[PDB]
């Protein structure tokens, strides 16, 4: 149980709540990433819904649409605004598999998401301040 693995699990929690599903399987990081999710979404409403409703969802081809968003998300480079993209992608990819009756995917996306931060995340964001840094200038 690592603290990666505990943020994504508090933030895909919670957006599955807030979109109607009641359970499961720092609180001030926690906090912070909740709510810039929450603004992100608002942000791009329309273009969010689009993206992850055009991508039809199925157990066979989750991995590779998340895969294929995730690597062009970091193209250019990792900063704070596309981390906030990330989780709020693997927020929706976990509501649509819900929504879809495909919920084997949920733990599914949550290890994807786990490994994709432990792996291509963690330098950037240790070399970057932090996560309390994240809280400053988010939360
Ligand atoms: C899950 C959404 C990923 C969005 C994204 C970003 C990105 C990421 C972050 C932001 C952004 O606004 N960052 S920010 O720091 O300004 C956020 C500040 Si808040 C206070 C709202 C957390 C915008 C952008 C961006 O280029 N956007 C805005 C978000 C969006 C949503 C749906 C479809 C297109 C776009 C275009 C990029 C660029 O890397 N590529 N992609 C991308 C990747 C694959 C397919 C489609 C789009």
């Amino acid at each position: 149980s690592q603290s990666n693995r505990e943020l994504v699990v508090d933030f895909l929690s919670y957006k599955l709540s807030q979109k109607g599903y009641s359970w499961s399987q720092s609180e001030a990081v926690k906090q912070a990433l909740r709510e810039a999710g929450d603004e992100f979404e608002l942000r791009y409403r329309r273009a969010f819904s689009d993206l992850t409703s055009q991508l039809h969802i199925t157990p066979g081809t989750a991995y590779q649409s998340f895969e294929q968003v995730v690597n062009e998300l970091f193209r250019d480079g990792v900063n704070w605004g596309r981390i906030v993209a990330f989780f709020s992608f693997g927020g929706a990819l976990c509501v649509e598999s819900v929504d879809k009756e495909m919920q084997v995917l949920v733990s599914r996306i949550a290890a994807w998401m786990a490994t994709y931060l432990n792996d291509h995340l963690e330098p950037w964001i240790q070399e970057n301040g932090g996560w309390d840094t994240f809280v400053e200038l988010y939360g």
